[PDB]
């Protein structure tokens, strides 16, 4: 048995990038940044959540079929930054995150965990930054941990 995963404190959002040059400037780099709205949801979790848990960030390009991987929120939002440092210059701001899992997991492992906050929808059918309840977070993590 694997009860790792299987825990109170942490958070756990979709990220989507229509961008895998963005995908790949993150892993290097390990820094992100959302939209504006995004932002303020990440930033919010972050700092309520006062270093007691983590908050998890599941990666995803847009149209791409798959996950590409997890990294950890590791700083609050600067939201006063070099501009046009992404593929579009549409972004205001970064913050630190830290990559922890890179590895494809296709849709088709994940598309039977629903989202009871978002109508009962697929995780797989998230939009950017759609927060994942802790439950099916904890069941997303153990898939992706184990997909080979
Ligand atoms: C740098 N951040 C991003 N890059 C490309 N796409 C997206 C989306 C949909 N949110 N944040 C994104
Ligand atoms: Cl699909
Ligand atoms: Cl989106």
């Amino acid at each position: 048995e694997n009860l790792y995963f299987q825990m109170k404190h942490g958070r756990v959002f979709i990220i989507k990038s229509y961008s895998e040059d963005d995908i790949h400037r993150s892993i290097k780099y390990n820094i992100w940044c959302s939209t504006e709205h995004g932002n303020k949801r990440l930033d919010a979790a972050y700092r309520s959540m006062n270093g007691k848990g983590p908050v998890y960030l599941l990666f995803s390009v847009n149209g791409s079929g798959h996950f590409c991987g997890v990294a950890e929120m590791k700083s609050a939002v600067d939201y006063n930054t070099c501009a046009g440092v992404w593929s579009q210059d549409k972004w205001k701001g970064r913050f630190d995150v830290r990559w922890i899992f890179v590895k494809d997991v296709p849709n088709s492992q994940l598309r039977h965990i629903r989202l009871e906050n978002n109508e009962n929808k697929p995780v797989t059918n998230s939009r950017d930054t759609q927060e994942v309840p802790l439950e099916k977070a904890k069941q997303v993590l153990k898939i992706i941990a184990s997909y080979k």
